[PDB]
């Protein structure tokens, strides 16, 4: 068939752009959508407006397109980001780079920040930033134990962070008389962030021809940007320029050749898709550990045993500790930072019962793959073990935080070391208790974040 789909009623003119509201919205379409895999099985598909798209939500499914990709895989157009670097004339970046031009791009960088030895080696740099942000920490904490803007608080970490291993520079963030342009770098990005999103859903060439105030927000806070960023990516050239091997960053710009202008592109995205997303899991690793003490004193005993006394983690030891790696792993299961990514094909493929169309949308539902109970018993239980009881089962196109396929998330490997230090010295220097026991729901805004402040208490040892 082609119209068996199934999927949701199509009610006129809107399609399922109905109940998506006539249940919470779009940030709660990650429900409503995880309910239809539940309803119409492992594939349906539904059109919201003229936006029409089928959902895949099963390991089976996901093999089924991990073989059958192409050497150029894309998602969604983010014409918005395009339409401002064609206008300013800037370089693109790995989240809308496309074909030929991506694979370079990707290859280049995508070989040296998936690469252990390498990533490995951010060490120490990671540890600094931890270092001051837990100095910081005791100071913000009440007596409680708990921090007020606790999500805000976990940004600032992984922004300082990241952006020492981009520019080589600490931007001050984490104390006191050192912000300013910190901030407006930063507001800059949130504006931004913000605006674009109504650029999609809209004909942004209909918007720049008529200079909306909104097209000149977003191409204001881009402006800006790129003016924080470009400097940053001249100094560590200048400074490593007889010196190879050296940086990865000039070395990528000298025996890879690509120009400065798409440097600046490459690197500014990649901060971009660094820093919520890595901060956001920090704080939900937290969170699913305040509500399991049980497998939070497993951990705690893991850290103590694999560092006796209170010495600084290195990576490495890392090996030594399957339960906390694991621990990540299970909390990006049961909550998930990004729920589903999105693929086209362009090539006619076969799903389901079914063949696509070729050209169609995808919307990998990521997410509803954590529930398959067949992969995971009692879903709904946090179990850092099923991941290491070497007897167990679950097939890789299962679990995928990180996306599936060869233009998956470039970052996973430092973001999962970052993510791995940090939560060494948190569960080291403090113990996490839960502040209370009442509800706290998921809600999608580009990623899921929580819809109230974190009832999670920081009390020391
Ligand atoms: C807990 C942290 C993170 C998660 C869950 C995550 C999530 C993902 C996911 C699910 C994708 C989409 C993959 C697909 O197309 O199927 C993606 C793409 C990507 N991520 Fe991340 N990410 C995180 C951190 C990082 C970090 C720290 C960086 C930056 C160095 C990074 C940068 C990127 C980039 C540049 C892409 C686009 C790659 C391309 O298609 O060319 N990510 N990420
Ligand atoms: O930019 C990330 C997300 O990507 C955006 O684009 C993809 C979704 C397309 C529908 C979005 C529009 C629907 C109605 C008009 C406004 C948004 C949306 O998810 C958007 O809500 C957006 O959420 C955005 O991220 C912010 C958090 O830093 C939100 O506070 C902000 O409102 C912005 O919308
Ligand atoms: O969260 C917003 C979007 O929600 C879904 O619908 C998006 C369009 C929203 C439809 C329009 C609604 C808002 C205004 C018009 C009426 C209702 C999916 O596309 C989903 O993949 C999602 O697409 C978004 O794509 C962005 C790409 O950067 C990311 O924020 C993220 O992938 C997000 O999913």
């Amino acid at each position: 068939n082609v119209t068996d789909l199934p999927g949701p009623t199509n009610w006129p003119l809107l399609g399922s752009l109905l109940e998506i509201f006539w249940k919470g919205g779009l940030k709660k379409q990650h429900d409503t959508l995880a309910e239809y895999h539940k309803k119409y099985g492992q594939i349906f598909r539904m059109k919201l407006g003229s936006f029409d798209s089928v959902h895949l939500g099963s390991p089976s499914l996901l093999e089924a397109l991990y073989r059958t990709e192409s050497a150029h895989p894309q998602r969604l157009e983010i014409k918005p980001w395009k339409a401002y670097r064609d206008h300013r004339n800037e370089a693109y970046g790995l989240m809308i780079l496309e074909g030929q031009e991506w694979q370079r791009v990707r290859s280049a960088f995508q070989k040296k920040l998936m690469k252990p030895v390498e990533i490995m080696k951010l060490d120490k740099k990671i540890n600094e930033v931890l270092a001051d942000f837990l100095e910081r920490m005791d100071e913000l904490c009440d007596e409680r134990g708990r921090i007020p803007d606790l999500y805000s608080e976990l940004n600032k970490w992984s922004f300082e962070s990241i952006c020492l291993v981009l520019y080589e520079k600490r931007f001050g963030l984490l104390q006191k008389e050192t912000e300013e342009e910190a901030l407006t770098f930063i507001t800059a990005i949130k504006t931004m962030m913000s605006t674009f999103g109504k650029m999609m859903v809209t004909p942004v060439e209909l918007h720049k021809r008529l200079n909306t105030k909104v097209w000149q927000a977003h191409t204001l806070a881009w402006d800006t940007i790129f003016k924080s960023v470009k400097p940053c990516i001249d100094n560590r050239l200048q400074r490593y320029s007889q010196q190879p091997g050296a940086d990865f960053l000039c070395d990528i710009y000298q025996q890879d050749h690509l120009s400065k202008k798409e440097l600046y592109a490459a690197v500014t995205e990649l901060q971009l898709a660094a820093v919520e997303t890595t901060a956001n899991s920090l704080m939900w690793i937290l969170y699913n550990l305040s509500r399991n003490p049980q497998a939070q004193r497993r951990l705690l005993q893991e850290v103590q045993s694999v560092l006796p006394d209170n010495q600084t983690p290195r990576a490495e030891d890392l090996r030594n500790m399957p339960y906390l790696k694991a621990c990540l792993k299970e909390s990006m299961r049961l909550t998930p930072s990004v729920p589903f990514t999105t693929r086209t094909l362009d090539k006619p493929t076969v799903l389901g019962e079914y063949a696509l169309p070729k050209g169609t949308v995808l919307t990998l539902n990521t997410q509803v793959l954590g529930s398959s109970e067949d992969n995971f018993e009692d879903s709904h239980k946090f179990r850092p073990e099923r991941w290491l009881q070497k007897e167990k089962k679950i097939n890789p196109f299962a679990h995928l935080p990180f996306g599936i396929g060869k233009r998956m998330c470039i970052g996973r490997r430092l973001a999962e070391l970052q993510l791995h230090l940090a939560l060494c010295w948190i569960i080291q220097k403090y113990d996490i208790v839960a502040t209370d026991n009442e509800p706290v729901e998921m809600l999608h805004l580009g990623i899921l974040v929580p819809s109230r402040e974190l009832p999670i208490a920081f009390r020391p040892r």
